[PDB]
């Protein structure tokens, strides 16, 4: 292709399964090169305009391969843009959410590496997880299951200091009812996780929520688990 952005937008806004397979990594290398695309953020519209053309076409591409390639070209823009990908932050996060439940796996993995980058690159973890509470109530049992994994990765990445954590808790909660044994399990997961890294304060403000004592009862023995095995993090 031709290294404008006018000539990389139109191949990210074309629709060709084919030549986005052909054409991604060399909109890759475009964005990664600071001479060929010195021009990246000279039209703040077209820039905006290419990475919605990523995240609505790309990364809902029923083609999963087209999935992975276009979480890759979000990839290096992160990379390339930083602090300055803050802006495009919430225009791609509908899209990441919804892909943390697709079908196949090989996608909610490079979809949580991807969300992970962008809370060390972009933002910081908070920024990203205060927009992500929505996850938490979506109908794909996939996506809920997900957001509690993605939450524990965040935690071994990033340490629970950086998460308003109090914020988060009661959304697991809520999904400790869930109809979905595997998000009901993701969900004790995460509170197993939680403890680990905080200790004694979750047990409290756990205690305090209202929760039927068969939940509490499963929950807390596991924290007991935990302190016999001394698998504390801190």
């Amino acid at each position: 292709m031709e290294p404008r952005m006018e000539s990389c937008l139109a191949q990210v806004l074309q629709k060709d399964v084919g030549k986005r397979l052909q054409v991604g990594q060399e909109l890759i290398d475009y964005f990664s090169d600071k001479q060929k695309s010195a021009d990246l953020e000279h039209d703040q519209t077209m820039l905006d305009k290419l990475v919605d053309g990523l995240a609505t076409s790309w990364v809902n591409s029923s083609n999963y391969k087209v999935v992975l390639l276009g979480m890759d070209i979000l990839s290096a823009l992160v990379t390339r843009l930083q602090d300055r990908f803050k802006a495009q932050i919430g225009t791609v996060l509908p899209s990441l959410i919804d892909r943390l439940g697709d079908a196949k796996d090989s996608v909610r993995e490079q979809d949580q590496t991807l969300l992970l980058k962008i809370m060390d690159q972009a933002a910081n973890p908070q920024y990203v997880w205060d927009r992500m509470l929505g996850g938490f109530k979506h109908k794909n049992f996939r996506t809920r299951e997900g957001i509690c994994l993605c939450l524990i990765a965040t935690l071994n990445a990033s340490g629970a200091q950086t998460l308003t954590l109090s914020k988060i808790v009661p959304h697991i909660c809520n999904l400790l009812g869930d109809p979905n044994s595997q998000v009901r399990d993701a969900a004790i997961n995460s509170l197993v996780e939680i403890y680990r890294h905080v200790g004694e304060r979750v047990r409290a403000d756990l205690s305090k929520k209202g929760l039927p004592q068969s939940r509490l009862n499963v929950i807390f023995t596991k924290f007991d688990e935990v302190q016999k095995s001394g698998n504390m993090i801190q």
